[PDB]
């Protein structure tokens, strides 16, 4: 009607959970989507305790089923979407020769199909609305192939190339909507890693700035805003 | 009895690839939706070499359960070579793209190719002489305007196949995986389907993971993996 919402898939844990909290601290109304309804309701209670005025819509749904992706987007037609974050995803690490192919089907339906459908529907309806942003969560593994993660990385090469191509297509069309891609990287005693909260801070930095790519170097773990990486014709 | 399995064999590169492997003396399993087109191709092949075994399998590979049922059928045959060539392309701006087409593209260019590849690797990785050849595109290494989603499916195919090829090498596996990346008429360079099939045979015959046509020069080059690798 008049309120604007920030939509986050995969909001029940990890980066999406902390991303919801980061946008709530910026005073944004939220629609938070995942399978674990009880975890989303917990997140909603935390957010509203911090700021009572915010609107927070819980949507429990399995986005690995194609029909649920379209029906989710239809349920959202009554809300003015300012920002869509495609963060729902998962990863399976294995040699290809003995990988669980049902998990592969899950990585494809969620990491690729759900993200591209929601991205494309959002672009269809909001391309011309000022202030809109599409933020797709890829991975550092969407720009570097990582041993024992061949199929997962391929899904993120899809996310990164799709999002870079879309961002450049929107710019060429002088569209109001912007598209951006976040590419996070990663016993804990000896190895560098970022927390989910730190990763959400990188998401916010990507949102606030006008670079298409926000990427963590897998070697140095420095986070850098940068221009598209892939070759473009 | 060993067989060369080609998906997308009813026209274009896949059709010419079947003819090229038949000239090499290979038995074939040829797969696509149009049964009558496959049956024609069989009769042309047997007109040239009557002693070859050619198996026609009409099936829609954009349906997940069909991909698995097909591979179950293929267990009755010793597969020497699997060529994942079934695919298609849709050129559009994203904002008004037919999402039905997008779904089918995802199911065919990505899902069918990765499932058949992974099943083939599971059974054949230690079998001498075996090759997996996946058909990507020069657009799987360069993003091309008005082909954003299509290119992204081909970035998947290229990165998946490069990653798998290096994984097989590291594991000292007998199986090899390779990727082919092909690229009014009178003013613009192009390759025929027949020429593209000759590039596929070159890739098959040689010791390189990538066979790619340069988008600018249209020169075909055998080369090592292109993407960054950890
Ligand atoms: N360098 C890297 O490779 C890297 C590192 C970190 C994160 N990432 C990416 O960042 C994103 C967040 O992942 P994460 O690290 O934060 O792990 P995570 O804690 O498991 O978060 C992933 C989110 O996906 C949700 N989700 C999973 N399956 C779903 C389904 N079918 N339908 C709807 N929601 C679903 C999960 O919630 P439910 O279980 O409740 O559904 C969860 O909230 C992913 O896209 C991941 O690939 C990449
Ligand atoms: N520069 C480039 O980017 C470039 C250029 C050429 C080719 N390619 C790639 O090379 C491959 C061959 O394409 P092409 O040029 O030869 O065009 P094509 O003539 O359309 O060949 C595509 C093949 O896929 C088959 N097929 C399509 N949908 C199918 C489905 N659901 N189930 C089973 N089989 C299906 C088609 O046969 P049916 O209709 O009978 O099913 C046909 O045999 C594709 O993967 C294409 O992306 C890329």
């Amino acid at each position: 009607k008049e309120y604007k919402y920030t939509v986050i898939t995969g909001a029940s844990s990890g980066i999406g959970y902390e991303a919801a909290k980061a946008f709530a601290k910026r005073g944004k109304n939220l629609i938070i989507i995942a399978r674990r309804r009880e975890k989303l309701e917990e997140l909603k209670k935390e957010i509203l305790h911090y700021n009572r005025s915010l609107k927070v819509i819980v949507k429990s749904i399995d986005l690995s089923i194609t029909s649920n992706v379209y029906s989710l987007y239809d349920e959202l037609k009554n809300y003015n979407i300012e920002t869509l974050v495609n963060n729902a995803g998962f990863g399976d690490y294995s040699k290809v020769n003995n990988q669980n192919l049902e998990k592969v089907e899950s990585m494809l339906s969620l990491n690729i199909e759900a993200l591209v459908i929601l991205s494309s529907l959002f672009v269809r309806d909001y391309e011309k609305i000022e202030g809109t942003q599409l933020i797709n969560i890829s991975s550092a593994g969407g720009y570097t192939i990582v041993p024992n993660a061949v199929i997962y990385c391929a899904t993120k090469f899809f996310v990164s190339s799709f999002t870079e191509g879309l961002a450049r297509e929107l710019i060429e069309a002088k569209s109001n909507l912007k598209a951006k891609v976040l590419a996070p990287a990663a016993q804990e005693k000896f190895h560098k890693y970022h927390t989910s909260k730190q990763m959400a801070e990188f998401l916010i930095k990507l949102y606030d700035n006008d670079y298409i790519v926000g990427k963590v170097d897998r070697n140095s773990f420095k986070f850098t805003l940068q221009n598209p990486i892939f070759d473009y014709a």
